């Protein structure tokens, strides 16, 4: 819990999925006190890929990563950045069902 005072920057740890969409992907984690924005860094997972990773900075705890594809796994880091420094990195292990035809 937090004591309840204002000094430190206590990077995102609710991370959850708000929603799994084989087109989108939607997350949602809590709050920083003292950060102004966060930094989002959407990388794959996977070694295979030309586009380099993706770096956005959002107002809201909440990011929505439009155009993906079903049955891939990403990796999104969250900062909480408030200026000069900012706050330990944390991220989820993103996923993606598949849609259309299921082939065994």
């Amino acid at each position: 819990g937090s004591s309840g005072s204002s000094g430190p920057l206590p990077p995102p740890r609710a991370l959850t999925l708000a929603a799994v969409t084989p087109r989108t992907v939607h997350l949602t984690w809590q709050p920083s006190a003292g950060a102004t924005h966060y930094l989002v860094r959407c990388s794959p997972a996977s070694p295979k890929g030309e586009e380099e990773e993706r770096e956005v900075q959002v107002g809201r705890p909440e990011v929505l990563l439009d155009g993906l594809e079903p049955g891939r796994d990403y990796e999104v880091s969250v900062q909480s950045l408030r200026g000069p420094e900012g706050s330990e990195a944390r991220g989820i292990r993103a996923r993606t069902p598949t849609s259309g035809p299921s082939s065994g």
